[PDB]
């Protein structure tokens, strides 16, 4: 199947990326204004915005460093199955970050729209742990 | 083979992003600082930066519309036979922007790398054209 993978470098600590992602204290600042549950391994992660806020059922974590979780809602099965992980690993004076949003079927709409998206989320990530523009 | 697919919507001319992308003028402020060339199809248009500035060849020019260029250089043969595609559509009020970056042979660093580049570049064409934050 088709698999997208997105990389960039944070100067930040590997525990304030994965905090950040993993707290509503953290996510309301990336992703979205309207965000709860950031629970643990089993529970549901839960986005709301404007356009179609995703829910995010967490399979994996590891403590400040890989996180790992499967979409979840009334989506084909096909959405149901897919899959998305989160990597980190320190290097040199900061930390490397390396997306991976997989399970995809075809080139559809969706897969560029995503694609893009992702990538903005990053580099939004990155100017708020290291500047704070976020 | 392997492709990337990005999508962004602007809310510009066709006419905005097409010489923005095929002048110096408007290149020097996308791309980077020291960029040379951007003639007509058969030539090619020189990017000079810190780390590696790429070199393209115009293969097609449609006005306001699709460009297509071809990699050139003395990089190995897989490289040289990597074209890119930059197509725009006008949506509504605005105009969008469809761009692929194909002919990769497997997964490795540099496309996920080339990946999240492609659309924080596409994000500041978005920012530059519509404000004037670039």
């Amino acid at each position: 199947m088709v698999n997208i993978n997105h990389r960039i470098g944070i100067k930040a600590s590997p525990e304030k990326i994965y905090q950040a992602l993993t707290t509503d204290d953290g996510l309301k600042k990336w992703w979205t204004n309207d965000i709860s549950g950031a629970g643990v391994v089993g529970s549901t992660i839960k986005f709301r915005f404007n356009g179609g806020g995703p829910d995010f059922k967490v399979t994996k974590l590891i403590p400040n460093k890989t996180v790992c979780w499967q979409h979840a809602g009334n989506m084909p099965e096909s959405w149901m199955g897919t899959e998305i992980s989160f990597q980190l690993e320190t290097v040199e004076n900061q930390t490397f970050v390396r997306f991976t949003h997989s399970n995809w079927h075809e080139t559809t709409d969706f897969m560029a729209h995503c694609n893009t998206k992702w990538a903005v989320f990053l580099l939004s990530l990155k100017d708020a742990l290291e500047i704070g523009k976020g």
